[PDB]
DNA sequence: CATTTAAGACGTCTTAAATA
DNA sequence: TATTTAAGACGTCTTAAATG
């Protein structure tokens, strides 16, 4: 399972468009997008912003533990 | 606090006695990658900075912001 | 509406060379 | 040996548009 399922996951569990979780984490919804298609994975800043926008760790994200 | 990333890497890094190649091979990235980091021409992408992060028993947080 | 695609700017890595 | 500089490959973002 890719990093960028666990984040839809979450965001969907969340019940947020990705604009939205763009706008928490500091980011474009287009960068939510790619992140989640796994066309790119978040750089340092962004992995940290979008795991507590996700209420998650980024071990979760990245590894799924 | 209000340094750069870059000079707390590199504190944290000299205070474990830790060389930046053998850092490097710790985190999964080459030596020059670490001299980047240090000197804040560079930030680590999301993956190295959690390896990064557990090869100085530091949070992510605090190399980051300091926080 | 809400998300993906496209193009392009700039960041994050690599090895080889230069430094001392 | 230890680190920085240089040059190049590919990655991570942006906005506008297209697709949904």
């Amino acid at each position: 399972q890719l990093m960028g399922e666990r984040i839809r996951a979450r965001r969907k569990k969340l019940k947020i468009r990705q604009a939205a979780l763009g706008k928490m984490v500091g980011v474009s919804n287009v960068a939510i997008s790619q992140w989640e298609r796994s066309e790119t994975e978040p750089n340092g800043e962004n992995l940290l912003a979008l795991s507590k926008a996700l209420q998650c760790s980024p071990d979760y994200l990245l590894k799924g533990d």
